[PDB]
């Protein structure tokens, strides 16, 4: 699936990241447009032996279990399939235990390449909510 801002906006609202951990609604759909352009089934296939997988281009070394890459962690606990789902709970989810361990939105490189002290709140103007 790939999402409008404003429907990613909404979804992404309804599962509480509005202001998790001091980020901004906005910050989250600016990450989500430059890692994956919006969309769900995105992957990166890295020459490390490593996958980015799905709207906010999760990796599979620390993150989630795709069974072929050297060092896993799988600190969200999850196969990497799962943040392939049309519905984004799961990256969601993920996202937020990245945080949770020791991370600002610096751990995304698109958030602190594109996103950082721009107008993220473009991303949610003019938006119905
Ligand atoms: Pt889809
Ligand atoms: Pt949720």
């Amino acid at each position: 699936k790939v999402f409008g801002r404003c429907e990613l906006a909404a979804a992404m609202k309804r599962h509480g990241l509005d202001n998790y951990r001091g980020y901004s609604l906005g910050n989250w759909v600016c990450a989500a447009k430059f890692e994956s352009n919006f969309n769900t089934q995105a992957t990166n296939r890295n020459t490390d032996g490593s996958t980015d997988y799905g709207i906010l281009q999760i990796n599979s070394r620390w993150w989630c279990n795709d069974g072929r890459t050297p060092g896993s962690r799988n600190l969200c606990n999850i196969p990497c399939s799962a943040l392939l789902s049309s519905d984004i709970t799961a990256s969601v989810n993920c996202a937020k235990k990245i945080v949770s361990d020791g991370n600002g939105m610096n751990a995304w490189v698109a958030w602190r390449n594109r996103c950082k002290g721009t107008d993220v709140q473009a991303w949610i103007r003019g938006c119905r909510a």
